């Protein structure tokens, strides 16, 4: 059918943080994206009677805002009435950050259609990069625009030689796509052995998704743990990733080719659930100490 | 890099007020946080010869005390040698109220290091809530703890129908974060037109950071003007914040749909400074009621200052 | 009329805030690129016979001006204890003078006294040289003050590459930069000068990226505020290429030559959207110099003995 963005009217648009965390100094509520918070998009809507099956409308999400959670959004996004009948079937496209909805025959069977929705949403981590920074969360529902600034904190700890986080959970296979940051403080080491141990997941050695990048600018370390890899220096082939424990352990000597190094690394990985969907533990063995970071998951 | 909190020794640890306001009645110096006073933390230190590049140590600030001024502290906190180079690179984290310092290779090229520092510090307003009250300003430098009682005054007039203050200055963009208190004495009104006029600043309507919180409990009205907003009832969506004068004036009818109110509000705002100003920066509030117009104004030095007085004719 | 003789300034003082100690002499100095400013203060009284529209001047000396690294505003006011303007001032950089004109305050009040404190600075173009004392002078009304102040800008003449903020523009907050290339007068076969901005952008259309060829070593003033009317402007002999959303500027200073012992003063204008990173890629090495403009809190120091 035809684009009926001008016939679908959204009001009381809101973006909330659930649950939200307090900044311990300033007392403002913030989006702590690695401490269980999500965003919630809400709105009321009315649909004009001139709407028919096959007509379409869009949700356009801005550069810092997207549907979904830590887990990437489904391509399927439906608009349901209060009893669970499908008013419209939608297709989310991550390339355009837009959902395109198509009305069902529901609108041909009912008039004066009015309701409301709630949707779990998140930061677009690639663009909303930096701790304690306010980002503009923007959506356009039909032709109705809304923007609100949200303060994000991912909890990067830049003084840590080793820190890791979930970049995203894959919606289709539930793989944990991980980011680890090695040597943010730019210390100098003669030993630098990087180990990941999985509980409840496995690596796939042949999937070619264990990537090692050599940081050339400190700002490539984005607090969001979703770096733009197309601009990083890919040095994966210069290292030997060694698997063991039935592909549940990967060990890498980051000192390879050197006796002393102040190099800094971003490492990305894919850990596939064994079956539910576990623990991922990292260690970095150095001259003086063994650093640890764990991420734990229900 | 192991933790060498036991290898870096601090001494002559002190906390003082700059400049402070002497109370003629007590003879005591007071920390008037909203009239230009800061706290200054100071210490001397030595570093043990076993310390190496990559080792760390912390400054752990206590519950009533933090680095910085009215302006929030930088994440970046460094210490310097006499030659001007950084000898320890620090990251301050507001969630732990702790700075973690990592030594450079300075400590590998030098021995018998002796040093000192002085830092601008401040009350942690969220906890050091109340006027004319003494709070324990505590810090731990390495493993050396020190504390000091400070008498804090923000100048909140709990009998004022309308009063405001700076809550904080954003380190990154210099935005002035304001707290305004409406109806602290729980009076009853039929008119409540709340106006803010900015001189030297602009609001950003697209941000929706003009927040209105309905007060249930009188104790939510902290004298610090740094309330815990998570604990308040956000009623912003129930009012219309109307912007005029290219975003220098904000108008909110706090009646929107009632003949009578004894509701109490905490209103928070973000004022972004324009490039420059020939005046003292200024935030002017009015509350227009049944009978009286109340008003409060906040003014900030141009940076320098001046004054004058004399006998008024008549 | 001119009431310089009816406005009486006393307790005049110029202080360094906060000041840095010279590492050898122990004297307090004004380290103009390490966050020091000068502070001018005085008390004053006004004769009862002064009226609205009467004027007086603050006449600043050849080495001294109001403002900080950020240029002073044309508008300079003096206030009373109520926060109202008692005198409206106009500062002129040409005459280095603020001319104040009393308001009707003085006609409504008598026995008036007051005081001011003013952020001030070296006039970099004249106070050119590191570890040099310059007389900081002002005449307030008819009351003169002069005090020698030792300045240091931290030029490092042995460095192939060094830069500093020349000034910040009061009206658009642009950071006006000066970079010195090849003060030591070495000979190079590669000389690629790159500038990368964080929190600022260049205006590639402004044509305010200016490249000057040095003809006399003294043109490299330690203050990074050279008199550009005396320099040789060679901007049109080079190609300034902008990239990265106007955050990066690249110039090949070897253009037209194979080997070069030329020396350059380069000036730039960076508009806030803070750090400015310079590199100079040469034959054997890549030099770098960075100016970081974060609010830095307080001070610290340390010393020790050398490893064996």
């Amino acid at each position: 059918g035809t684009n009926v963005n001008d016939k679908v009217h959204f009001s009381n648009i809101d973006i909330a943080i659930d649950k939200g965390h307090v900044n311990q100094t300033t007392g403002k509520t913030e989006f702590w994206a690695t401490s269980s918070d999500v965003l919630k998009l809400k709105a009321n809507y009315t649909i004009d009677d001139s709407v028919k099956e096959g007509d379409t409308f869009t949700f356009k999400y801005g550069q810092y805002f997207r549907p979904g959670s830590v887990r990437l959004p489904s391509q399927t996004q439906n608009l349901y009435n209060a009893q669970g009948n499908i008013i419209a079937k939608g297709i989310y496209d991550s390339t355009t950050n837009t959902t395109t909805y198509t009305f069902t025959n529901y609108v041909d069977q009912y008039t004066n259609v009015r309701g409301s929705f709630e949707q779990v949403a998140f930061a677009k981590r690639k663009n909303a990069t930096t701790d304690k920074t306010a980002y503009k969360m923007e959506v356009t529902l039909g032709n109705d625009t809304y923007s609100e600034e949200i303060i994000v904190d991912y909890g990067n700890k830049k003084a840590q030689p080793l820190i890791s986080s979930t970049n995203y959970i894959n919606n289709e296979d539930l793989s944990r796509n991980m980011t680890a940051y090695v040597n943010q403080p730019k210390n100098t080491y003669t030993k630098q052995t990087f180990v990941t141990n999985l509980t409840g997941y496995k690596f796939n050695p042949n999937a070619k998704n264990f990537k090692i990048y050599e940081v050339t600018d400190q700002n490539q370390f984005v607090d969001s743990f979703t770096p733009d890899t197309s601009k990083l220096k890919d040095v994966t082939d210069q290292f030997d990733v060694i698997y063991s424990n039935d592909n549940k352990t990967a060990t890498v000597d980051l000192m390879k080719g050197q006796t002393s190094s102040n190099k800094q690394y971003i490492i990305q990985q894919v850990a596939y659930p064994d079956n539910t969907d576990g623990k991922i533990d990292y260690t970095l063995d150095t001259d003086k100490t063994k650093y640890s970071w764990s991420n734990s998951y229900s």
